[PDB]
């Protein structure tokens, strides 16, 4: 059993601790304060292979920036989740991206871009553009939903895989 570090990072609001707790605990959440900051294990049979999977539900701003860049360091992937209903937290998946290659002095990061809400109306991030951005930053991109549960498991089983990839790289 491999232990494998997968940090949720978006925006407040974008359903970090939702998308986390649907696949842990099987079900929904319409309540949960945004300043729950907790991790969560998980353990997945992926390929053949049964990785405990340590997701972490991150709140945004720390106590110190020292453990702020420490989590992030010790952080094996990255799932970067977006709203497809606003163009705010669309935007700042920017910040993250330069954030995280310079806390972690990598270029190379397994990131997964997921644009949660798909199920909702509204929609200002057209598809081709997460499309293009991921292809940007040469990570992949799924549409998900909190509540349909559409390609959930599949947008973290790719997130373990591109770790995976760069591990055996
Ligand atoms: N309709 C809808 N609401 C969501 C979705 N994901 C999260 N939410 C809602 O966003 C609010 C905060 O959710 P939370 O788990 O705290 O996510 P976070 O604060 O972004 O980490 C709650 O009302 C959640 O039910 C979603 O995919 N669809
Ligand atoms: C996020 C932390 C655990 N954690 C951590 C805690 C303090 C300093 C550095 C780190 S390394 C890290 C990396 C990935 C997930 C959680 C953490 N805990 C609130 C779950």
């Amino acid at each position: 059993m491999t232990e494998y570090k997968l940090v949720v990072v978006g925006a407040g609001g974008v359903g970090k601790s939702a998308l986390t707790i649907q696949l842990i605990q099987n079900h929904f959440v319409d309540e949960y304060d945004p300043t729950i900051e907790d991790s969560y294990r998980k353990q997945v049979v992926i390929d053949g292979e049964t990785c405990l999977l340590d997701i972490l539900d991150t709140a945004g701003q720390e106590e110190y920036s020292a453990m702020r860049d420490q989590y992030m360091r010790t952080g094996e992937g990255f799932l970067c989740v977006f709203a497809i209903n606003n163009t705010k937290s669309f935007e700042d998946i920017h910040h993250y991206r330069e954030q995280i290659k310079r806390v972690k002095d990598s270029e190379d990061v397994p990131m997964v871009l997921v644009g949660n809400k798909c199920d909702l109306p509204s929609r200002t991030v057209d598809t081709k553009q997460a499309q293009d951005l991921a292809r940007s930053y040469g990570i992949p991109f799924i549409e998900t939903s909190a509540k349909t549960r559409q390609g959930v498991d599949d947008a973290f089983y790719t997130l373990v895989r591109e770790i995976r990839k760069h591990k055996e790289k």
